[PDB]
């Protein structure tokens, strides 16, 4: 699951999650 726990959201993408966990971590 390329869900987004930490700002309780969930993603099926795995392009536009794996981005969105490197802006997360800064
Ligand atoms: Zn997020």
């Amino acid at each position: 699951p390329y869900k987004c726990s930490v700002c309780s959201k969930a993603f099926v993408n795995v392009g536009d999650l794996s981005k969105h966990i490197i802006i997360h971590t800064g």
